[PDB]
Order: C-alpha cells, then structure tokens, then sequence
C-alpha cells in the first residue's frame, strides 16, 4: 500500500459517508474477511467486461414492443432526427433496424456512434432499434427521436487502478450493563436467549429475573435443548431484555464454518417507541449509552400417492405467501419432498417444512438440493426467487438457488427490482452472500445498475446504523471496481448533494415554521447558493434520478424556498449538455423531513406494476418520478414540469376552508390546451391515468389522500405524490374527477365506462402476479417502514387482491369500490380538514 493507495482510499470513505476499515466496532473478522472475500469477483467481472460496451451502457430489453406502441407506428416506419454542428437530416428507418444499419444507410470514417441530444445515452450494439429503452420512451410520449453523431467515448478513462459433538449448546449469561437507566418507578428485568433460524425459534432459555440497576450480575448457564451438531448454519443467538426492552444477535456459526466460542461483550440496541433491523448481527457502534450484555461460550463443524392426498398437497401448494403452514401442512410436504420437489411454487412452503435444528434432516435437504433439475430448468419466477430470499430463509443454499434464478436477468430487470434486491441483503445472515456478490456483479458490468447500486447502498448507509457496515462493505468493493471515470462522476454527485443539503437544513432552521416565507429567507437563499457556485460547485453533475441528466450551472433566480411547514429548497438548474434540444430546466426539490425511503420503495412498486401491465400490453399512464433518499428524513425529487396539485386547483376561488366544487378540474384542463384535440388527448391521459392510481394505490393500501398529495399535469396527466407519510375511501374518485369523465353524481358516459373497464382488466392483470406483489408488499414494510405487524398490514395486501376468488368476483369487488368513491363524494375529501 503506497502513499497515493492511502488518499484513494480517504477517497472512498467520503464516498460511501463511513468507514470500512474502522475497526471499532466488530467482535470478529467477518467484515474484513468479506472486504478481502470481495476481491476476486470483483476484479473478475472488471476484467471480463467489453470497454467498448462498457463505456457507453446502452439500455436495451429484449422484452416485444407492446400494442400500444405498435399502433403508434402506422407504418413499420420509425423517424430518427440526426445532427451535426447545426443543421439535421431526417431518416425513415425499419423498427428492425441495427445501429449499425441505420449507420451504413446515411453514408450512403466508420467509427461513429449515435448519442442521444442534451443526454448521455447511446444507440450502440447490435441490437434492433426497436430494442432500445430511449426509442420506447419517445414513441410513448409522442416525442421525437433526436440523435447526435460524434466519436464514442474513449474505454481508458474507464481504467481501474491496481490492487492487492452430542453436547448440549450452552451460553453463560454474565451479565448486563447499562451506564444510565432512568425514567420513572422500578421494575424487575430479565434475559431472553433464542437460537434463531429463518424467524423459527428453534430452542428459547430464559435467565430468573433480576433486580432492575445499572449492573445486574447472573454468573448463569443457560442449558438449552438443541445439541451442538444439531446447530445449522446461520443460526442466530438473539438474545434480548425484558422489564423488552433491547435486542442483540451473534451468529453462533461464523463466517468460516466454526463454532462461535469465547468472550463477549455485545453493546444492544434499544427498542424505538416484525421488522428487519431485528435480524442484523451488529452490534450498537455507540458504546457510552447503549446496554451492553456479557456473554461466554465455550464448546469444527458440518464436517405414489393416493388421489386425496395429492389434492391436499396441491391445496398447499396452491395458497399464497402468506397463508401459515399448519404442522399437519409441513408433514405432508417433507413426506413427500421428491414429489413436491416437481412443483418450483412448493419450494419457499417446502424449505419451510424443514426441520434444520435436526443435522440428518438438513443433511437430506441438501440431498433434496442435489436433484434439482425441475428449478433449473424452470422459467425465472421472479416472485418466486424473491420469496427464497426474505427474512424467512437463512439456510445459504436454499438462499443461493434464488440467486441462481437471478442470474438470468437481464439488466432491464435487474433494474426493475434491484431496490428491493438491495434491500433484501438485510435478510441474509452473513456479509458475504451469493446476493451480495450477485449485486456487486451486476453492478460493475453496467453503469446505470452500477450508478443506482451506489445511491440504494450509500441511502441505507446513512441512515441505518443496523445495516451500514455490511453495505459499506460492498458499496466499497463496488467502487474499486466501476472505474475512474465513474468514481469521478460519484465524487461530483456526493460533493453537490452534501452542499445543498447544508443549504437546505440551514435555510429551514432560520425561518420560522407557519408564517412561511418570508422575505429576508429568499434572499439569503440566493446568497448562499451564490456562494457555492462561484466557487465550488462541481461545474456538472449526474442528475441522481436520471444518470443520462447532466446538470450544469445553477438558475439562481428561479430557485426558492416553497411554502411548506418544511421548508424544501426548489432548485432549477441548467442542462450542462450544449447539444440538448431544448432549453429546459432541470427541476430539483431538496427536502427534509420526509421518509423519503418509503417514497423511493413506493415509486419503485409503481415501475414493477408498470411492467406488469406491459406484459399484458396495458399503458395506465404512471408518473413514477425521480426520487433517491440520501440520509435521515432528507433527499431529492424530480420536478414533473408544469404539474399542479388537485388542492391549489379547487383553490382557485375566493371561498377557502376547503370548499370545494365540482366543475373545476375539466376547465383547468380546457384553459392549459391549445387547441381541442389536445384536450381531448388529455381527459383521455386523464382516464388512464386516474385509473393506473386507483388501481395500485387500492392494492398498496396508499389510497385514502388528500388532494393536496394527488397532481396533474397540464398535459392532463393524473399521479400522486409525498407517500412517506402514511370513515375510510378506497382511493380517490371524487366527484372532480367524475366530472371530466361526463358524470356528476348517480349517472354513467363513455368515459367513465371506459375508466371501469380499464380498471378491471388492470386489477385483473396485477392479480396474475399476486404473489410477487405480497412478497415485495411484505418485504417493503420490514425493510422500508417503522415497526409494523408481521401480520395484519400484509394481510391486507391479500383482500385487497382478492386472493382465492375467482375472475367475476374480483371484477365486481373493485366495481363496488368505485362505488364507494361514489357514495362518499367529498366527505372524506372534506375532511381532511
Ligand atoms: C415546474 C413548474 C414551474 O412548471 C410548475 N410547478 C411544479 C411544481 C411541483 C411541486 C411539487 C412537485 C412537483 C412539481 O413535481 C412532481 C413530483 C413531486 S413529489 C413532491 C413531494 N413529495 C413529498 N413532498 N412533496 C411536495 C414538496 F416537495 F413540496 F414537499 N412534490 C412534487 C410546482 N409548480
């Protein structure tokens, strides 16, 4: 390690916001041990990736083009707009057509390539231009496909720097020690020691309760009942104090097959006044206030049927996700394990028939494993490969068939559910993982996964103390790997993002919630980000949300304050591409103090459910917007140009006090058209959209809102927003809403027949992947949101989709839903006082 290998890694450090060579909190070596266990799949996928195709990241899918974007293209006729200096030529071009095609017949010297103007996109590989997400984007959209001819960018800048027993398991129970205890009257207090495995407690010992002080001394040997071989890989020694109170874990087998012995005093965490910071293996890194238990061990190891029958397995097999597996349930599935070993939708229910606190039976498990030619050669079930990866299956190699499943992925899919995938992490028992190492693949291979890789680890890294070593860990192994050039851009990013943040909280604390603002406020807003820009803002920046974006110079005169109780920065900046077509903004909000992990999941659900619908060829006209959480109740949000909230609409009256009235929403819309065709295009955007976010908002249980949370566009585009929040309303139809489809109250037209028919067929169609949609629902609440019922809210998922009734009640189950939008009008509206 050289003097200029010691700055880098300084470097890294401000990065990733910690660091991963603080030693100050481990007990072990697990963490260093997966830095340097990193090392070679890193360097491995560095070394066989194409620095050509590399560098320039194009975004394809292999996906068919859906309906409705065919009849977008009348023809087979595809328009591509290319510029050089100034002028332009047009070109009709064949949706099947390479880029290289497309090159030889505007010839008609030959290393060129096509980037897409003001981004940094590229229609480059051999694959139909029909193939490319951007050209999609455009047809959807109506926009036009503008493209620039210059030289590709040189692969060097890309370069990467060098490198280089039958015994009974026992836990002595010292004691726990807590510098200050306080509050209120006295108590009795307790120790709980679990051995854990996949949320099955397999043996539970308790200590005798003890006087309640600032040290409490038991000297105990808890004997439990599960022998030493018994113990699986991956079990947890949770222990936990009751008056509960704190919670600790040690895994009992460590990172290399050995039995946990020694002395040890772990610092817990404490319970905030089920979820997955419960799971985590770190211990508390603040060692002045948090209680603290002190533990010995000391004790090298893993060294046909009849007809009724076969209907009450397949019954089995057949219930979703969460339906609970009785003891008679697994018996049937172990019994007949090769059987069920045919079915890929039995495994996450026949993994969890196992009994791993016994070694033969694991033993045969892994026998089970061996035959696995029905899961290799299934087609990848991505809400079946999920639920193998939850917090209900610690076992690595049940684990590793999911991610097995996963390598298939196409990076369009990988980007689809690789928040959840990051998020899944937290379930796997060890830092080094078939997951982990997955991410950490995909991530240097491609760009944009590698560019929102970062973000989703560098989100989590600064607000969960529970998960932020194991994911600087690997935030780090991803940055030794993604190059110079993209360390660079990262470096940019962090240095923009940290400074307006300073801006943000330091603006919000001057002034003064409710007044508002609040003059003195604007203008020394305008101050301070004159101050950063000369000098030193990064003269350009990654737009975080939108990796082809390159922000530039600030627009100082449109930024503001916005009149909210949290003062958000509303930022604009300039494009920092030359080429760009238009003269546009880029709009960017700061803001604290939302969740805004709760919208970045939210948002990402919508996406998943947008590509559900193309499977289906349906277009509900989603605006999943741009939104990465950056720390602690604070990030960035994209601004959906001229886009208003349903609320400010009503209150374009005299009135107030939220009276509100029915016509307005259909002459807003008449008013912000040019001509009327294109108002007609926006009731049309307006059914289809209002329809995608009744639908998704009914299933994700996000429907009852305020129409301060719902917006449009003036293009008339419906789509919610602020969802890191959060009598009774399904979703939102109001009575406004109605109106722009020809009813008001008891009546019915062709819009809104239309609106009920396309609701329907996008319920009915979500419900075809019912199962995904209640894995990630459940994952998204015990990764995303505050302590929660690892029951209840995940049983509402399972209603809301109706899960065992057939097509016809579904149909009329969200009919009578639209109803009940119907019957309550604007009481509930109204309310929202
Ligand atoms: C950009 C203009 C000048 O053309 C028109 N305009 C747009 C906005 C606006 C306001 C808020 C948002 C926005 C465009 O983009 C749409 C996406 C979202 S999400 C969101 C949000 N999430 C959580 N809280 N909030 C609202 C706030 F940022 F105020 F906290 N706000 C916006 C206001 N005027």
């Amino acid at each position: 390690m050289s003097e200029e290998s010691q700055a880098f890694q300084r470097q890294l450090t401000a990065l990733i916001g910690y660091d991963v060579t603080d030693v100050s909190n481990v007990h072990d070596d697990e963490l260093e041990f997966t830095r340097r266990g990193l090392v070679t799949p890193r360097m491995a996928e560095v070394a066989s990736r194409d620095p050509k195709l590399y560098a320039m990241h194009p975004w394809v899918t292999s996906k068919p083009l859906p309906e409705y974007l065919w009849k977008k293209i009348a023809n087979n006729c595809i328009f591509i707009v290319i510029h050089r200096s100034t002028t332009s030529q047009t070109i009709k071009v064949s949706p099947d057509d390479t880029p290289g095609a497309i090159l030889q017949s505007f010839f008609t010297e030959q290393d060129f390539v096509l980037r897409v103007c003001g981004r940094d996109e590229y229609l480059v590989g051999e694959t139909p231009i029909k193939n490319f997400q951007w050209v999609r984007h455009c047809l959807k959209n109506g926009e036009e496909i503008h493209v620039v001819l210059d030289t590709p960018p040189d692969p060097a800048l890309d370069e990467v720097r060098k490198e280089e027993c039958d015994r009974k398991f026992r836990v002595k129970i010292r004691g726990i020690d807590i510098p200050v205890l306080p509050r209120n009257t006295d108590l009795t207090v307790f120790v709980e020691a679990n051995i854990q495995h996949g949320q099955q407690v397999l043996c539970q010992r308790r200590t005798s309760p003890k006087p309640f002080t600032e040290e409490v001394l038991w000297n105990v040997w808890l004997e439990f009942s599960i022998k030493i071989k018994d113990l699986p890989k991956g079990a947890l020694l949770n222990l936990q104090i009751y008056c509960l109170l704190y919670y600790v874990n040690l895994l009992l087998i460590d990172h290399r097959f050995l039995l946990r012995r020694g002395e040890y005093v772990l610092h817990m965490w404490q319970i905030s006044g089920f979820n997955a910071d419960k799971l985590t293996s770190a211990t508390n890194p603040d060692k002045e206030n948090s209680m603290s238990i002190s533990i010995l061990l000391d004790n090298h190891p893993i060294a046909e049927m009849p007809n009724q029958l076969r209907k009450q397995l397949e019954a089995i097999i057949a219930t979703d996700p969460l339906n609970p597996l009785t003891a008679e349930d697994k018996e049937l599935l172990w019994h007949f394990r090769y059987e069920s070993l045919k079915h890929p939708k039995a495994y996450p229910k026949l993994f969890s028939s196992v009994k791993w606190g016994q070694q033969e039976i694991v033993a045969k498990t892994y026998q089970l494993l061996a035959r696995r030619e029905v899961w290799d050669q299934s087609a990848l079930d991505v809400g079946l490969t999920m639920q193998l990866l939850d917090c209900n299956f610690s076992d690595e190699n049940v684990r590793a068939i999911a991610v097995q499943k996963l390598e298939s992925l196409e990076d369009d899919d990988v980007l689809h559910y690789l928040l959840q995938l990051v998020q899944a992490v937290k379930f796997e028992p060890y830092h080094d993982s078939a997951l982990a190492r997955f991410l950490l693949k995909r991530g240097l291979r491609n760009k944009r996964i590698g560019h929102f890789l970062f973000w989703f680890l560098r989100s989590e890294i600064a607000q969960s103390r529970h998960y932020q070593q194991r994911f600087a860990v690997i935030l780090e192994a991803y940055l030794r790997g993604c190059g110079t050039a993209m360390l660079h851009d990262f470096t940019q990013q962090v240095q923009v993002i940290e400074m307006l943040q300073k801006v943000t909280l330091d603006i919000k604390s001057l002034s003064a919630e409710k007044y508002d603002v609040s003059s003195q406020v604007i203008s020394q807003l305008k101050q301070k980000l004159e101050n950063l820009q000369n000098s030193q803002l990064p003269e350009s920046f990654r737009v975080p949300y939108d990796p082809g974006l390159k922000a530039g110079a600030l627009a100082i005169e449109k930024c503001k304050v916005m009149a909210s109780k949290k003062k958000p920065l509303w930022l604009e900046f300039k494009c920092a591409d030359p080429t760009a077509l238009s003269n546009e903004t880029i709009g960017i909000i700061f803001k604290h103090g939302d969740d805004l992990r709760q919208d970045m999941l939210i948002l990402q659900i919508l996406r998943i459910m947008e590509s559900i619908w193309e499977t289906e060829s349906l277009d509900l006209c989603l605006l999943p917007y741009g939104c990465i959480s950056t720390g602690d109740k604070i990030g960035m949000i994209e601004i959906v140009k001229d886009a208003t909230t349903i609320a400010k609409i009503q209150q374009s009256t005299v009135g107030n006090t939220g009276a509100f009235k029915d016509e307005v929403l259909n002459h807003w819309l008449k008013e912000k058209s040019p001509t009327e065709e294109k108002f007609q295009a926006a009731v049309e955007r307006f059914v289809y959209s209002c329809a995608g976010y009744c639908v998704a908002t009914f299933v994700l249980g996000i429907g009852d809102r305020h129409n301060d949370n719902i917006m449009i566009t003036e293009t008339g585009n419906l789509f919610h927003i602020d969802f890191g929040h959060i009598e009774r309303v399904p979703f939102v139809l109001t009575p406004d809403f109605l109106f722009v489809m020809g009813t008001s109250g008891k009546k019915t037209s062709p819009h809104f027949q239309k609106f009920q028919d396309i609701c329907v067929k996008a319920y009915l169609a979500l419900r075809h992947h019912t199962n995904l949609l209640i894995i990630l629902f459940s994952m998204m609440l015990m990764t995303g949101m505050p302590q929660l019922t690892s029951k209840e809210d995940i049983e509402y998922i399972r209603d809301a989709l109706t899960v065992g009734k057939n097509e016809e009640d579904a149909k009329k189950y969200f009919l009578d839903q639209i109803e009940v939008c119907r019957d309550k009008g604007w009481t509930v509206q109204f309310n929202w006082f």
